[PDB]
């Protein structure tokens, strides 16, 4: 069926100029490879406060993914992931922003840290979840281990561990795998 997918992505003060241009980077080749399909795409920038950087109907009006990713500002501070997954259930899956009342919710949280702050994600309950989390903060399994309570559940399917920025790429070649006509 229909696909809204939200880019919830780390803006976070951990993050060097280029590890940051590759999340960026990342999410351009997957609207291009999804390009004038089912899917619809938004994409937040989350840190201590949380930006809207396009919503679905911008997407649908513009389509093109350098155009509405040109303008987004490194945020450089912490890592508020409870408060921002809360922001996107609430703020972005609404009607009024062009979400589709019959499409499957799914949001991809890209993340090189804990985070910061702390409550629940109860009003998340109906989205799937995936979360990517990468880097040195994630070499424990303990670390790792904290990830599972914002991802859907089997984590050890919602749930992807990269150890350095460049593996993205890895990842988007795993996901053209996986696309077919049906
Ligand atoms: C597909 C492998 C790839 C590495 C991956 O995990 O992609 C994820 C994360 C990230 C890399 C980017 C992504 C971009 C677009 C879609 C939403 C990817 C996930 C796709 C899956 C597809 C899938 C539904 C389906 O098979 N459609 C025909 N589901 C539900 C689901 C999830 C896990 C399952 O084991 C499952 O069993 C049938 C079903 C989902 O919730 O989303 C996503
Ligand atoms: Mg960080």
């Amino acid at each position: 069926g229909n696909v809204d997918l939200v880019f919830l992505f780390d803006g976070s003060m951990s993050l060097q100029p280029d590890e940051f241009q590759k999340i960026l980077d990342f999410m351009k080749d997957v609207m291009k490879k999804l390009s004038n399909t089912s899917y619809q795409f938004a994409a937040v920038q989350f840190s201590t406060s949380y930006k809207t950087e396009f919503d679905f109907s911008d997407y649908v009006k513009w389509k093109d993914p350098d155009a509405l990713l040109k303008h987004v500002k490194h945020m450089l501070l912490l890592t508020n992931t409870f408060g921002a997954i809360n922001y996107v259930a609430t703020e972005v899956f609404r009607e009024e922003l062009g979400a589709r009342p019959d499409a499957t919710k799914v949001l991809i949280i890209i993340t090189d840290g804990e985070a910061t702050d702390s409550g629940n994600i109860d009003a998340a309950k109906d989205i799937i979840r995936y979360i990517i989390g990468i880097g040195k903060h994630f070499q424990t399994k303990e670390s790792q281990e904290t990830l599972h309570k914002f991802a859907s559940k089997p984590a050890s399917e919602f749930v992807k561990i990269l150890d350095t920025f460049e593996k993205l790429k890895d990842l988007f070649t795993e996901l053209q795998k996986k696309i077919y006509v049906i």
